[PDB]
Order: C-alpha cells, then structure tokens, then sequence
C-alpha cells in the first residue's frame, strides 16, 4: 500500500489519485483532444480547473484499492514538502522543497501563480537526479502532519537555474 | 543514475551488494548469510575477503561480472558532498534517494554500535516509513556520486536512525 501507486503517467506528464474517484494534475499537460480518461467517457467527468490547477471527479471507482487522502490549498509558509517525481528511467525521486508564499512570477518564457517553493537539493544537479525537468509537470506535493499525509498541490514550473519551482494550488 | 550503476546492485543475503569491477563485490558485513561457504559458483578458499567493520570487500580469482568495467571506490566523499544511495523496491521500481553527507561518526543506533560516514536526507522533513526514506531491507546498497566527468561509489548503507533522517555509509 503505497503513495507512489497514486502518481501516474498522463497527458505530457503525471497525475495524482487523492480517492477512488478524484485525479488532479497540472493544466498544460492534459490531452486537448479526447473523448474518455482511463476507459471513462469525458461525458461523465466534472472538471474543475483553476488557472494551472485541475481536478477530475469520475462518476464510478476507477481505483478502489484506494482510500480518500487529505487536500488542502497549498501548505503554510516554511512547510518541508516532498514532490513525488516519477521517471520513465523507472526512478522514483522524493526531492524537498521549502515552501513559500503565493506568487506570480515569469519562470522562464511565461507568467505562473501558485505556491512558491525553493528545492533543497542546492549546489546543482548536473544530473538529473537532483532536480526537475519539464516531463515531471502534475507530480503531487506532499507532507506528513499529524498520522496523515496531506497532498497540497501539483507542480506547474521550474526556473531555468532550477532552484525555484511553482506549486499549483486549489481554489 | 545511469543504467551501468543499477546493472551493478545485486540482491544478496538480506540486502544487497554492489560490483566495483568484473572481480570486485562490496557489501554491508551484517548482511552476508554467515553459514555460507560458496559465492557465484567459487568456494571460499578462492576468494580474498577484507572487513573493516559493517564494510566487506569480496575479490574473487576469476572474472564473474565481465560484462562490467572497473570504476573508482573511495573511503567515503567530502563533507558536503550529495550521493544518491541506489534502492531497489517491490516491482522494478528504483528509488535513488538523495543524502547530505557530514563527518565520520561513532554512534548508536536501534541499540547496536555503527562507524561510518553520516549524512542526513534531501527527500522530505521526516522520512520515517518506505516511501521517502530507508528500510532495514536495504542495507548494502551503495552511496554513489556525479563528478564532472564520472561517477564513483564511496561505501554502502549500514544503519538508519529511528527518525529516519540520518543515515550512515560504511567505507572501505
Ligand atoms: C523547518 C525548515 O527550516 C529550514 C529549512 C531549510 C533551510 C535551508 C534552505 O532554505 O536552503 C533553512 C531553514
């Protein structure tokens, strides 16, 4: 049983089940041509977007091996986060990331708001082991508090120096 | 980390061990299985063994591995330094988790003395479970590092912290 069941491939990234029936991944990598989403027809599917964040609520279990996660709007200031980077290597790649305050800033070519965060990996990676690259968009944020995990957003950006990454948030 | 560094980790006894060259295993010492008298189709009498606490070097008189070429192994890296410890988990699933590494160390842990090279790791604020830290089942798998040019492997995983959030490399 397993957080990292939970993060699948999807679109031009990744996408996180939070419940049987609730998916949430980044804008920008969803499909923009499609009539189902794993086998169910787009016809039976709410979609609630908000500027780089989406969430999909499906009308039938499409994992009950699940159990219902905490999701909130971002995490308060200082948070140790962990964001779930799956590899088509294979790897699986918890990186910290210190989160921040809520922004809009011009990451490379273009504008994004959500919850700032700064990677603590630190030096340079060199090697991509270290730190993002533009596949990894939808991959969830996650914390431990209390006996529980709380997911809090998707990642939406990384600047080109890769230090600082964008967290899109709900609502 | 490269598919030449994950072809080297190899299962063994209750964790895992890692190929320097065609000719060369290294492992954690609590992990070997103690009755055994025969290791790749060689008996004991033709291998040389060097322990040094929770490390053990295994140099075998004939090539097992030579698909490989040799690399560097160095008695651990310089404070700062980050590594990848590459973990191998349930399903072909690999997980490089990234380490801080910090200064030689005397400590005790879970009630048992271990020596080696500290460090603290980058995935998470507690890493207290499988998903973002260490598992006992992962002992001997190797603390690897990126340089300009190369990769070098610095030692093996030896013990975990109750945290979860120190760890210790053992080094030749
Ligand atoms: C509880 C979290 O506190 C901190 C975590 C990381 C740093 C180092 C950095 O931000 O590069 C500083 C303070």
């Amino acid at each position: 049983p397993t957080l990292w069941s939970r993060v699948t491939k999807f679109g031009s990234g990744w996408g996180f089940w939070v419940s049987p029936t609730v998916f949430i991944t980044t804008t920008h990598v969803i499909p923009t041509s499609a009539k189902e989403f794993f086998g169910e027809p787009l016809t039976s599917i709410a979609i609630h977007r908000a500027g780089e964040f989406t969430l999909f609520r499906f009308s039938k279990k499409i994992r009950p091996d699940l159990t219902g996660m905490i999701l909130e709007e971002g995490c308060p200031e200082g948070t140790v986060c962990s964001v779930l980077i799956k590899r088509d290597s294979g790897e699986l790649l918890p990186l910290a990331v210190r989160m921040g305050a809520i922004a809009s800033m011009r990451i490379q070519g273009r504008l994004v708001h959500g919850q700032s965060g700064m990677l603590l990996t630190g030096a340079n990676a060199k090697g991509m082991d270290l730190g993002t690259i533009p596949g990894d968009c939808g991959a969830p944020y996650v914390y431990k508090r209390a006996n529980d995990w709380v997911v809090c957003g998707v990642h939406a950006a990384a600047t080109k120096s890769g230090n600082t990454v964008v967290c899109a948030v709900q609502a």
